[PDB]
């Protein structure tokens, strides 16, 4: 008959009804991702032939690093408009530091947060 | 020219973006409430004129109480799927314990959770 | 013999462990706060005589406004270090815009966050 | 002088405090896990000589599994306290179905979650 168990926790996510300890075929619950991750995919999983259909994915936000930015000679773009943290899909602008310039072959100054990596601009002297 | 500040903080809820110390005229962050909270409106606020609109209000979940169902002779329908914790929007069925009915004037034995409210059914000997 | 039913909900905390249907005399659940949010009290609530004993509280912490910090002449003192949202019992310090000096009877520069509520110092050309 | 830039994320659990985009050598922020999820270690980090030390890791909760259940001709032992999500370091226990015994080699029938699994009892017709 396809009953399905409480739905399976994910990381950095939750389902947004309280866990029953069994479900119908046809059942469905819905998840949410921690403020800053990016739910991807579809938020429903469906109860269907005693499995759970497969839960989306919590997409990791992008955090600055100092280390990084100091390396490669750059700065935030917006003193005012600190994106410290960044969701996945979001896009984070630098510049160069004073007396630099963009090195050939490096990322353009903004640049996308994905799923925890942001793929830095790089400036030389 | 209507810039604003950072977002208010609301009630049960988060916004899911980081957090700017200034936001240019015409943009906008979204709510997301805490997972068993429903999230009443519209998630998005924009700035506009130096203000922000209003944020959207997160519903409270409604928790089964034991000293009121002994005291009206219910108990929850289902063994197997115990709503202790129900959403707004939610409903809840009851049955009356053995050897009571239903009381006249009595709510239906099943019941919608509202912000918090639960409108219990009473069963009589 | 005075069991309890599921531990009450509190604004902007949830208890760290599954709620059960019913809980014997004498046992207990622990409360957390929402990330930002200062737990008040005694995190945990034990069930005595049928009763839970009172949860702690959740206190709010505090958002600048820039509309006010405009009004009294005032901005951060630190750019780089900026405490949009602090906890109730952090302090923020702010500076007198150039041009402007501490009011008489004004609050001190360093402020402290309180439930939400920070009394900002006020700067006069 | 040894600055760090804005914390760590952690997968299921937040700092208690806003970001800064710099931090001073000595200074420490803290982590809170996710409601159901275990704190291992030492919930502060300190920043020192440049570098953040070592946050400390979220442990997952452990989620029943009615298919495996159904398998091991198990069911949970108190149906008015049905621990679906139990709390790494917490205690689950169970009982062979009607007409099984546990078999031999087979774990005890109270068995403990660990950062995500149960390790089930096995009973035998």
């Amino acid at each position: 008959t396809g009953k399905c168990g409480p739905p399976p926790p994910i990381d950095n996510g939750d389902i947004t009804s309280f866990p029953l300890s069994v479900y119908a075929p046809a059942s469905s619950v819905e998840y949410q991702c921690a403020n800053l991750y990016q739910l991807e995919g579809n938020k429903r999983i469906t109860c269907r032939n005693g499995q759970w259909s497969e839960p989306p994915k919590c997409l990791h936000p992008c955090v600055i690093s100092r280390e990084i930015m100091e390396n490669y000679n750059i700065a935030l773009r917006w003193t005012a408009k600190q994106k410290l943290y960044s969701r996945t899909g979001e896009s984070v602008e630098f510049v160069c530091k004073r007396g630099y310039r963009l090195s050939s072959r490096s990322h353009t100054l903004r640049t996308t947060c994905w799923d925890g990596k942001l793929e830095y601009p790089t400036c030389a002297k």
